[PDB]
């Protein structure tokens, strides 16, 4: 009770004070075998993290290292095998028995708990990113079965509460998956979670839409520029798993772009968003067209916003920030994947006038890009920026194998960039394998 208290207590001490285990699935995942009573007492860990003490209070450091310990426990139990990177995977009737009756008792738990955690770590982005992991393991049925409507209604306030208090890419990202996995996974709870949902959208796209009017009639204010880039933050997080589509956002994203090239002095963060939504809307436009039977005039209504948008990245490849260059070199090596002639596959030849060959100039600024950007002459932040460099280069890599660019003034640039391999390697090699 206050006794499992003390051994949670002093293993989130031992997790946090040795670097004996890094990461805390790992940590959770070893002791699995031999204290899985002890790691699954869920009423214990919430009861630590929602009481206050008597004494000695948890610290900031030692909450949200719980909390984190918490869910790679929940999530050992929901799945019943170890983490990715510790696995091998056939369970025992009395396994699979444990199996149910755990992702029962997490359910009933979480679903009665989980708002009471969002509600008192809040502002915490780090903490409530991770507490919206858990629904994810929810034996979703179990909503209406326990007649458990009042708790559905309360994570839902709950979620509404952080998006309004938070712009962290994760804490949305994280709300948007929650609101996914609430909707489409169970039909007795999808029509409540969708009206919440749309009202959240509803009121984000109306103060989008009021601040995108008031940047661009606008000297122009910091509260202007603070309003548009919250507001879109929140609505390109979203437009990634929902289909926003019925709010025309591709419109207004657009003149903030057009804005950004005509006058040059647009905010980098609000051009790297605007065109991130631009893209969602597209992908999101493209689908409706592939699924449905589309007319003539559907699909060349389609094609003149990708021309446009291409057009846009194209254009913002010039942009003093390298985040936009970046932004818009990421787009338009997916764009021109898609809108390529793979799109005329799986009997889908009606799609033809949606094809788009780069022409020459852009293929030339999409070669500039990567000798300017990935091929650069010069802790934790560079092994981060080199996987993306890394990326950026694998995402055009595709275009030159099926000749979307020239695929010679490529390899020439590879010849440029590896010439001391080619020249000086075969006498490294050897020389570096005699110490
Ligand atoms: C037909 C075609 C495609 S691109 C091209 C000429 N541009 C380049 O080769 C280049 C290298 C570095 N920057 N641009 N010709």
């Amino acid at each position: 009770m206050s006794p499992n208290g003390n051994l949670i207590r002093m293993l989130v001490l031992f997790f946090l004070e040795s670097e004996l285990h890094e990461h805390a699935a790992y940590l959770v995942d070893s002791l699995w075998e031999s204290s899985q009573e002890l790691l699954k007492d869920w009423e214990c860990m919430t009861e630590l993290l929602l009481e206050e003490p008597v004494e000695e209070a948890m610290s900031d450091r030692q909450e949200s290292a719980l909390i984190e310990l918490m869910v790679c426990t929940i999530r050992q139990a929901a799945e019943a095998h170890p983490p990715v990177g510790r696995g091998t995977r056939v369970l025992t009737a009395k396994e699979r028995k444990t199996q149910i009756d755990d992702r029962n008792k997490l359910t009933e738990h979480f679903i009665i708990t989980l708002p009471m955690l969002l509600s008192k770590y809040s502002a915490d982005a780090e903490k409530v990113a991770n507490l919206l992991q858990i629904p994810q393991y929810f034996d979703l049925e179990i909503y209406s079965t326990g007649r458990m409507e009042k708790h559905l209604d309360a994570l839902l306030k709950q979620i509404k509460f952080v998006v309004e208090k938070h712009v962290e890419s994760d804490v949305l990202e994280a709300c948007s998956k929650t609101y996914s996995i609430l909707c489409s996974e169970e039909y007795t709870i999808q029509n409540r979670v969708d009206i919440a949902r749309s009202q959240l959208i509803d009121e984000f796209v109306d103060r989008f839409n009021h601040s995108v009017e008031d940047l661009l009639q606008e000297e122009a204010d910091d509260d202007d520029i603070y309003n548009v880039l919250s507001t879109l933050k929140r609505l390109t997080s979203f437009h990634n798993a929902h289909d926003l589509t019925k709010w025309d956002l591709f419109g207004n994203c657009y003149r903030l772009l057009k804005t950004g090239i005509e006058h040059g002095a647009m905010p980098e963060q609000i051009v790297v968003q605007a065109l991130q939504c631009s893209h969602y809307s597209i992908l999101w436009q493209l689908v409706k067209i592939t699924d449905g039977s589309p007319s003539k005039e559907d699909l060349l209504v389609l094609r003149k916003t990708v021309k446009s948008f291409l057009a846009v990245c194209q254009q913002c490849l010039s942009n003093v920030n390298t985040p936009v260059k970046e932004q818009a070199f990421m787009l338009l090596c997916d764009l021109l994947m898609i809108f390529s002639h793979q799109l005329m596959t799986g009997g889908r030849e009606g799609l033809q006038p949606l094809v788009f060959n780069p022409d020459t100039g852009l293929q030339s600024e999409l070669l500039s890009f990567v000798m300017d950007h990935v091929f650069i002459d010069q802790e934790a932040n560079k092994i981060e920026a080199l996987h993306k460099r890394r990326n950026l280069l694998a995402a055009f890599s595709k275009l030159i194998i099926y000749d979307i660019v020239d695929m010679h003034a490529a390899a020439d640039i590879f010849k440029h960039y590896m010439k001391y391999y080619n020249d000086y390697g075969d006498i490294i090699k050897e020389t570096l394998s005699k110490t």
